[PDB]
């Protein structure tokens, strides 16, 4: 059950931005959201799909284990930040592409359309390329997905070991307060085309006290520029409710 | 674990707070460590709270802690601490320090398996003397800051005698800062002002994961005054920081 909740609508409109926050606290059975039909409308993953790669990766042994250095052969990267030796947790942190392609090229088609099926992970299709059905593909996950599929993570609940699970979630850490404990992943597909604009997105969970909310957020994007807002506007509604700051 | 090497140079920060205390910092990649006092940094002190790394794996190993989602149930009495009386996940129990909820996970260890993984885990001298309840608090239990580094090495390579689930579980609750360049994992420890001419003792201890490298550290001070506990996080602070781990 998913329940609008129009409260949360100015913090969009001070900023003209077109986009959806999701948030359910305790579990996905209740989830609040902005918008009911954006909610459940799917895009592409982009970053956000290193979480299920990551843990593909280390269920076919792909990825060794949590200490993983993953090399520079030295040869140009897109960006600077990839430019280097990288564990699981840095490639995570500055989403360095070149790592996760070879990561999915590794697994291969068959194992990887198996685990995303295992995962329930949005329309599953994964065609056109290996390396790129998550930048650039035909793979589509909704904000209401994202936090049912990070509810199993929290819960260790998907089809992989409680380790590997666990390693993931030491890797997705990105805040740590006495209070609270914020485990999250962006995602930028890009500034998209003409009348198509791209999504960019901030997803994770929040534990806080013995409460646990989880929350995803996706908005249309055009310019980089926009880029913070996927993480301020969320941010704003959960310290509006109460959750951080 | 491999060499050691005293590091003059850190005094600076010991002396600009009156400090007596002791920083032990290892590089994993180098296998080697410094500090600012090679005698210190070998004496054994009490663990105090950074007990509650140890006795979180054996809570977990013993089944007496059932998982990460285990939830301490507050019984309504009173606590010594207004922090402490509410319900608690693990890492709650771990960040506020909850006394009671380690005492009642070692009463339900019990002494013969609690004696056994400090002989697993090589922690300290071993001497649980003083009540199951008590003996990190106010016992014989001692520790040094070279052994505390060698313990959080192993536990950060899953190479202590425990399941690497419950490694892992211990140290996803040991999370205290996360930034992009860099990822914190530690505790605090304080076993009181003591009394005239011994004081207590102050710690912390953790590890931090920067770029491909890890660095273990343990802090120690003598404490006769609640109002110098923040020492024990600035001092060592600043030297990560002088280093350019932060
Ligand atoms: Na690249």
């Amino acid at each position: 059950s998913i329940t609008e909740n129009t409260s949360w609508n100015k913090e969009f409109s001070a900023e003209a931005v077109n986009g959806v926050f999701v948030l359910c606290k305790s579990s996905s059975k209740s989830c609040a959201t902005n918008d009911l039909a954006r909610a459940s409308k799917e895009y592409l993953p982009a970053s956000t799909f290193k979480i299920p790669n990551a843990i593909i990766g280390l269920e076919t042994g792909v990825i060794k284990n949590e200490h993983q250095v993953f090399k520079w052969d030295g040869k140009p990267r897109a960006m600077k930040q990839w430019e280097r030796d990288l564990t699981l947790r840095g490639a995570i942190q500055v989403s360095a592409v070149p790592v996760f392609q070879q990561i999915a090229r590794e697994v291969g088609e068959v194992r990887m359309q198996k685990y995303l099926k295992k995962f329930s992970y949005g329309n599953q299709n994964i065609s056109g390329g290996i390396d790129k059905f998550w930048l650039e593909g035909q793979l589509r996950i909704s904000a209401v997905n994202q936090v049912e599929f990070l509810e199993s993570l929290y819960l260790n609940k998907l089809s992989a070991s409680k380790e590997n699970q666990l390693i993931v979630k030491e890797a997705l850490v990105t805040e740590a307060a006495p209070e609270y404990l914020v485990h999250s992943k962006t995602g930028f597909s890009g500034v998209g085309t003409e009348s198509n604009p791209g999504v960019a997105w901030w997803v994770g969970w929040v534990e806080k006290e013995t409460e646990v909310y989880f929350f995803a957020f996706n908005m249309d994007i055009d310019n980089e520029s926009k880029l913070p807002l996927r993480k301020s506007i969320p941010t704003k509604i959960m310290e509006s409710e109460g959750i951080i700051g």
